[PDB]
C-alpha cells in the first residue's frame, strides 16, 4: 500500500523510517533489510532462502528492546538503510565485493541488538554482569556481536548457510571489526586515522578510490558504518528532531537511575539541567561534523548535500541560543 | 606434613613446586598465595581477612581443572611464585606500590583459571560458545579474567572488600591489562615494545629502574607476568623437564580432538609426528630466549643466572634430539 510507496525511497538519504515502522506494524528492520537484500540481489548471490532471511530478521528485530527509546529496532533499520546509501556512493563504485557489502549491512543490522538503554560507562560503574563478562572493554559492542551471531543458530535462521567456509570466516571477521568500531571510545582514533587515510588517498581515472588491502578496505567500512550510526544530525530536521527526542529520553532515564543510586549524574543525563539546543550543537561541533566533514573529504563531492544539511541543522539549533555578537 | 622446609624456597627461582603440590594435598596455589601474602604483609596492608583469603584461594584453585596436564592449578601456583621472585629483583626495588604488587600477584593467580586445555585457535575453529561470546579475540584470557573476578562474589570470597573504590578500580584495570597481555598472539608486539623501553630505560646510579607513569609501570608488569608465564625453560632442568612432559600431554590431547573431527592437527599437537626435543629448542630460540634476553637487559644484571640456566637447558634438549 503506502508502505511500498515509502519503501521506494530506500535508496535515498532521508527515508521516512518512522513512517515505515508504523506501517509495517513495528517491523522497520525486517522490511527494510528484506527490501535492501532484494534490491542488491543478495538472496540470489548468496543463495539465501527468503523464509530463512525473514525468520532471522524477525528474531533479530525481536531482540531490540521495545522499551528503549533510542537504541531500538528503528535505529537499527535507520543505520542499515543509511549504510546502504553510503555503500552506493560514486567514489566507491565497484570497490567492494558482494561479501564486503553483505558484511557492512549485516553489521549495521545487529550493531546495537539487545541494547539495554544505558552506556558502557554506566555498565562499568554499576559493576554490571555485562561489564564483568567483557572486562570493561567495548562492553555493549562485544555483546551486540555475540547476540547477533548467536541468533543465527536458531531454527531456520542461518542466512549464511550457503556461504563457503572461507566466506563465512571472512564475513564474521569483517562484521566483528565493523561493530567494535561503533564503540564511541574509539571515535578519536578512527577519526585521526581516517584523516590520514584521506591525506594520502589514491583514486582511479574515473575518480573511484583505490583500496588494495584488507586494512584499507575495513577502515573505510568501519568509518562508513560509524558515520551511518552518527547520521541523525545530517537528516532533514523533521527526522532529526525525532531522533533527538528519543536519545534524550533514553539518557534522562539513565540519569534517573544514577540519581536514585546516589551516583554522579552523567553528562546530558539530567532531565532538570539540560538544554537540547546546547547539547546537540556541542554534539555536532565536537563529534558529528568533524567526522562527516572527513567522510565528505574522502568521497568529495559525493556527500556535499549531506554535509550541507548537517551545517544547516547546526545553524538552526544554535539560532535560539543567546550569544555575543 | 612439612612442607615448611620446601616453602623456604618461595623467594627463589626453582622452588620445588611439584613437591609443594604433593605435600599440600594438591593445593599449591592456595599454599603459595597464602605464603606470599603473609610474607609481603598484604593482609595487613589491605585489611584482607585471612579466612576470606583462604576461602577465595580454595574456590579459585577448584576452578583450575585437575584433568588438564599443564594449564592447571600447579601452573598458576608456579606463575604466581615466579612473579613473586621477579618483583623482588634489585633493579625494581621500591618501584611498585603495594597495590601494583597486589595486582601483579592476583593477575598471576587467576591468569589461566578454568582453562579447558585447548588453544584460542581451537576454540575459534570449533565455533565454541566461548569464541562466540568473545568474538574470537583473546577468548581464553577474557574468560580467565571474568571467572577470577566473578569468584570474588561467592560467600566470604571478596578479598578486595576493604580497598577504597578508587583502589578497586585501579587494581581491576591493572589486572585486566596484565592478563590480556598473556595472550601469546600479543607476544611479538609486547616484546617489540619492551625492546623500545629497554633502549631508553632510565636508572638511578645503583641501577634501579625509574618508571614515570602508569604506561611505564603497567608495561613492566605485563612483561613481567608474561616472562613468568614463559619461565619453564629457565628453571632448573628437572622442573623444566616435567613442564615439557605436561605441555606435550595437553597438546597431544588437543591434537587427538582435532584428528577425530577431521580437522588439520595444530602445530606440535600430533603425537604420531612430534619432535619434542627439537620443538623445545625452537621454542627457546624463537620465543623464550628473545624475551628473557630483553628482560635481562631491563634488569641487568639481576637475571644473568636465569639466562645462563636457559642456555644450559637449551643444550639439554638439543643433545637429546634423536
Ligand atoms: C561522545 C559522546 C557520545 N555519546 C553516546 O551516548 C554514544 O553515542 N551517541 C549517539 C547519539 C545519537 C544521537 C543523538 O542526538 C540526535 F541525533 F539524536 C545524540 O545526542 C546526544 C544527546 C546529548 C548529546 C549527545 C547522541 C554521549 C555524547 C554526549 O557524547
Ligand atoms: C595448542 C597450542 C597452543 N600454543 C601455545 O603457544 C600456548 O602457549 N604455550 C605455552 C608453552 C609453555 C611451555 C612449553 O614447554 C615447556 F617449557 F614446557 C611450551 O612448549 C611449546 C609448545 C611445544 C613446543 C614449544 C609451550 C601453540 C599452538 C600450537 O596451539
Ligand atoms: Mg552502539
Ligand atoms: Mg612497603
Ligand atoms: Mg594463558
Ligand atoms: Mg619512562
Ligand atoms: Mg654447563
Ligand atoms: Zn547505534
Ligand atoms: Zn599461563
Amino acid at each position: 500500500d503506502v508502505l511500498a510507496k515509502e519503501l521506494e525511497d530506500v535508496n535515498k538519504w532521508g527515508l521516512h523510517v518512522f513512517r515505515i515502522a508504523e506501517l509495517s506494524g513495528n517491523r522497520p528492520l525486517t522490511v527494510i533489510m528484506h527490501t535492501i537484500f532484494q534490491e542488491r540481489d543478495l538472496l540470489k548471490t548468496f543463495k539465501i532462502p527468503v523464509d530463512t532471511l525473514i525468520t532471522y530478521l524477525m528474531t533479530l528485530e525481536d531482540h531490540y528492546h521495545a522499551d528503549v527509546a533510542y537504541h531500538n529496532n528503528i535505529h537499527a533499520a535507520d543505520v542499515v538503510q543509511s549504510t546502504h546509501v553510503l555503500l552506493s556512493t560514486p567514489a566507491l563504485e565497484a570497490v567492494f565485493t558482494d561479501l564486503e557489502i553483505l558484511a557492512a549491512i549485516f553489521a549495521s543490522a545487529i550493531h546495537d541488538v539487545d541494547h539495554p538503554g544505558v552506556s558502557n560507562q554506566f555498565l562499568i560503574n554499576t559493576n554490571s554482569e555485562l561489564a564483568l563478562m567483557y572486562n570493561d572493554s567495548s562492553v555493549l559492542e562485544n555483546h551486540h556481536l555475540a547476540v547477533g551471531f548467536k541468533l543465527l543458530q536458531e531454527e531456520n535462521c542461518d542466512i549464511f548457510q550457503n556461504l563457503t567456509k572461507k566466506q563465512r570466516q571472512s564475513l564474521r571477521k569483517m562484521v566483528i571489526d565493523i561493530v567494535l568500531a561503533t564503540d564511541m571510545s574509539k571515535h578519536m582514533n578512527l577519526l585521526a586515522d581516517l584523516k590520514t587515510m584521506v591525506e594520502t588517498k589514491k583514486v582511479t581515472s574515473s575518480g573511484v578510490l583505490l583500496l588494495d588491502n584488507y586494512s584499507d578496505r575495513i577502515q573505510v567500512l568501519q568509518n562508513m558504518v560509524h558515520c551511518a550510526d552518527l547520521s541523525n544530525p545530517t537528516k532533514p530536521l523533521q527526522l532529526y528532531r525525532q531522533w533527538t527526542d528519543r536519545i534524550m529520553e533514553e539518557f534522562f532515564r539513565q540519569g534517573d537511575r544514577e540519581r536514585e543510586r546516589g551516583m554522579e549524574i552523567s553528562p546530558m543525563c539530567d532531565k532538570h539541567n539540560a538544554s537540547v539546543e546546547k547539547s546537540q550543537v556541542g554534539f555536532i561541533d565536537y563529534i558529528v561534523h568533524p567526522l562527516w566533514e572527513t567522510w565528505a573529504d574522502l568521497v568529495h563531492p559525493d556527500a556535499q548535500d549531506i554535509l550541507d544539511t548537517l551545517e544547516d541543522n547546526r545553524e538552526w539549533y544554535q539560532s535560539t541560543i543567546p550569544q555575543a555578537h
